[PDB]
């Protein structure tokens, strides 16, 4: 289960998968209550940031690039305004946040192949 492990988003904590079966591939997030689904786009995110082993805190922060004019905008909080939006997770697992991290960046490295 490295591509798919348990991850929060916006103070709400639901189990991550990683969906590469599409393309561009991209990340779902369901609520642990399986009433909200939230899906990102991979292909979108210029870098994966995450946060240090020092940090009693896991959380992955995922940019957004900054130039998004022709990409389809979120539409949740997205204004016509350019701007660099950036996806910050919080995770309550070492293990998990590792697993995710870890494969999430190997998906970058086949963006790279593209182009």
């Amino acid at each position: 289960p490295s591509h798919s492990g348990a991850a929060i988003f916006e103070k709400v904590s639901g189990i991550i998968a990683i969906n590469e079966d599409v393309s561009p591939a991209e990340l779902t997030w369901r609520s642990t209550d399986g009433d909200k689904v939230h899906t990102v786009v991979l292909s979108t995110i210029d870098k994966l940031q995450a946060t240090p082993a020092s940090s009693e805190k896991m959380m992955l922060r995922l940019i957004g690039k900054v130039d998004e004019s022709k990409k389809r905008k979120d539409n949740e909080g997205n204004e016509v305004v350019p701007k660099p939006q950036r996806h910050m997770f919080s995770f309550n697992n070492r293990t998990v946040m590792d697993n995710i991290k870890m494969t999430l960046q190997q998906i970058i490295s086949r963006y790279k192949d593209a182009d």
